């Protein structure tokens, strides 16, 4: 159950990403990808289950998160 999240507002850090996505399922790992300029505006969440991943896509893809609409889909780790 892995998802990508793109068009993440750059104020979203790891703890915030977890807080939002932990509603959907058991999060084993998550991260906001960063570089020397901070957040790269995308992130990944690893759910324990596939069902959780699909709930997250159903509920969050195309939805506002802070000041941007995010793109959420399945990723192969």
């Amino acid at each position: 159950g892995n998802i990508f999240i793109k068009n993440l507002d750059k104020s979203i850090d790891n703890k915030a990403l977890y807080d939002t996505f932990s509603a959907f399922g058991n999060i084993l790992s998550c991260k906001v990808v960063c570089d020397e300029n901070g957040s790269k505006g995308y992130g990944f969440v690893h759910f324990e289950t596939q069902e959780a991943a699909e709930r997250a896509i159903e509920k969050m893809n195309g939805m506002l998160l802070n000041d941007r609409k995010v793109f959420v889909g399945r990723f192969k780790s």
